[PDB]
RNA sequence: UAUACAACCAUU
């Protein structure tokens, strides 16, 4: 098997070279020498350095020399790993704009010659991209070449004819939304507006939804499907002037990939399809399903009168029979002794309902079947301002019209997910798990703030506990602080539920571990413990298919690639520390069934471990994530 | 929002 990884084959040192000019400032000196250079220079209050590979390095313009400095300094990747790896990704970038590639943010490089526009649309430009990033890959060095698409409008934002929601700026590699272009002024979004000087240095970039708005995604897919593997191919020689640093010609290719195979435990049966839950029941349920609905208005009720009726006064119809396929002792739509009915209504403008005794008095496990007129583009204040005895569960009144038979098993089985008795299934291979507490942390910093959120399951998927902080003064010491605070109450519910210790404790961390690590890992204990950081946006690839393999790259690195109707994404996992009884195999083969423990419908799966896609999600939005985790 | 999908993400 391929993988897009590429030994890098130079000395592990850093060169620091250094220049004076009297007749100049230092700051403009190193500006105009970056400029030329396509090379960020430093500058101190006398001299001007740059930092390179210990590689012939020809520095513009050719008389700098009268420039040069006695000073030299030689800095081995042993005695500063970030130093090299920040030396090396400035000195491809400066390859790859040397050779007119545009730069884009996340060390993307946009192709200026190997540009086609589309057929079915000639006012767009497909740009051929390659996506590189360095790895450390068993005491080596590798880069990753991922190629791509980059849609971009041939004329300037102000000359094209069609136009998008986002800016490419050519210069700085920057996206901006796009406020306006009339009069000959563009004006950008940095929440600042901003008149450009120079507007023929923006473009706009055309992403897979606008292809779809604009009428030309036929042609974005087609290229997607068999014209990246020719991407892959084209490297060698489109990326020719990579050869100063590594062999395009030797790829990286028995044992270092493993199939995971998933089955679900359900009541009845078994199976590796989590669809077959309608076919053997939830592994534990026996509870009733109580609702009611909500509607924004009379009309529509009568809208979806006739499928109400089919759905619910047909006591036989796909809703009752999901129901009974799912293992709910009953259905039960509770209604109001003085309306006599189990409908209301709630204000569409508002997203707000009317405080009754029957509603205020509801107990237990109550889903409120809430009829939406449309997509709602912010539905905060929907989660926000609905009752909290009831469990909301909304859904698009379009969906109910038309009645989609997987979608409304889909409702059902969601509805299951979220009553807190039931379980839908368990893992066949996380069944003896139980002694173990999966905690996912996700925690960045942007201002001068920091934003934290940890979630912590169990074997079975039930939600432990979930902390979330907001706007967090930007600081070490006190951030690791709270930090510590979270992860003892996570701990604590544990004990709370397992009246024991957990006897290891998986801390998943959303990215890597920034923060001061020996702190961390005093605290996370009498307790083993093993320290995960997870990477959703590996570039690490191949045109072979891997969805639902787990690649090892080295003793302590691996990459799953879940499974998916989509592009074959990669997820790396790294364990950073690890002092529980587990190998490295188990351990990873553990983090992977985490992205099955639970399911939000039995038709899709989660590409990241429970966990962490409940820590992403929660630190997401201040309570839309209440739609989607039952916490 | 039944799921899913959302722009990038070591110069002015």
């Amino acid at each position: 098997a391929y993988l897009n990884l590429y030994k890098i084959d130079i000395p592990k040192k850093i060169k620091r070279l250094y220049f004076y000019n009297p007749d100049m400032e230092p700051k403009l000196f190193a500006r105009n020498l970056s400029r030329v250079n396509n090379f960020k220079f430093q500058d101190s209050n006398d001299l001007v350095w740059i930092e390179i590979p210990d590689i012939d390095f020809q520095i513009t313009p050719k008389n700098v020399f009268q420039y040069k400095v006695e000073k030299e300094e030689i800095i081995k990747e042993e005695e500063d790993k970030k130093l090299f790896v920040k030396t090396l990704y400035k000195y491809i970038k400066k390859l790859f704009l040397d050779n007119d590639f545009y730069f884009k943010k996340g060390n993307n490089f946009i192709s200026n010659s190997e540009v086609f526009s589309l057929d079915s649309n000639e006012n767009v430009n497909a740009h051929l991209t390659y996506k590189i990033k360095i790895h450390n890959i068993s005491n080596e060095y590798y880069l990753s070449i991922l190629p791509k698409f980059t849609f971009l409008s041939k004329e300037p934002a102000l000359e094209s004819a069609i136009k998008s929601g986002y800016l490419y700026n050519i210069k700085s590699g920057k996206s901006f939304p796009y406020i306006s272009g009339l009069d000959g002024i563009l004006k950008i979004d940095i929440n600042q507006i901003v008149e450009v000087a120079y507007p023929e240095n923006y473009l706009f970039n055309f992403t897979t939804r606008d292809a779809e708005k604009y009428g030309f995604s036929k042609e974005v897919h087609e290229i997607y499907k068999n014209k990246v593997f020719e991407g892959f191919k084209k490297i060698p020689k489109t990326l020719g002037f990579l050869n100063k640093i590594t062999n395009l010609n030797e790829n990286y290719q028995d044992g270092y990939k493993i199939f995971i195979n998933v089955i679900y435990k359900f009541k009845n049966g078994e199976s590796r399809y989590a669809k077959d839950v309608f076919k053997y029941s939830f592994y534990k349920n026996e509870q009733p399903l109580k609702a009611i609905f909500f509607f924004s208005s009379k009309k529509q009720f009568f809208e979806v009168q006739k499928s109400l009726k089919e759905l619910f006064h047909n006591k036989h119809s796909v809703f009752y029979r999901a129901a009974a396929e799912l293992g709910f002792s009953k259905v039960e739509f509770l209604r109001d002794s003085k309306t006599k009915s189990s409908a209301f209504l709630y204000n569409p403008e508002e997203f707000t309902v009317k405080n009754t005794e029957f509603i205020n008095q509801i107990e237990d496990n109550v889903m409120a079947i809430v009829l939406l007129d449309k997509y709602i583009g912010n539905i905060d204040p929907l989660v926000r301002n609905f009752p909290d005895n009831l469990i909301l569960q909304p859904i698009l009144k379009e969906k109910l019209e038309d009645i989609k038979p997987f979608i409304i098993k889909s409702y059902v089985y969601k509805m299951g997910n979220f009553i807190p008795e039931c379980k839908p299934f368990i893992l066949k291979k996380m069944e003896d798990k139980e002694k173990n507490l999966y905690i996912g942390i996700d925690l960045s910093h942007d201002a001068r703030k920091t934003n934290l959120c940890i979630a912590a399951v169990d074997n079975t998927g039930d939600i432990l506990y979930i902390g979330k902080h907001k706007n967090l003064e930007l600081n070490e010491k006190m951030n690791l602080d709270i930090l510590e605070k979270e992860y003892i109450k996570a701990f604590e519910k544990y004990i709370e539920k397992f009246n024991v210790s957990p006897e290891n404790v998986f801390i998943l961390r959303d990215g890597r571990f920034i923060e001061d690590i020996e702190i961390i890992k005093n605290f996370i204990s009498d307790t083993k413990y093993t320290l995960v950081e997870v990477n959703k946006n590996t570039n690490i690839n191949s045109y072979d298919d891997l969805k639902e393999w787990i690649i090892k790259l080295d003793e302590n690195t691996y990459i799953y690639y879940p499974k998916t109707f989509l592009n074959q994404k990669g997820v790396e996992v790294k364990i950073l520390e690890n002092n529980t009884d587990y190998t490295i195999e188990e351990i990873i083969e553990q983090i992977y069934l985490l992205t099955r423990v639970a399911h939000s419908t039995p038709y899709t799966n989660y590409k990241l471990p429970y966990p962490l896609h409940i820590a992403n999600k929660v630190a997401l939005t201040d309570y839309e994530w209440k739609l989607y985790i039952p916490y």
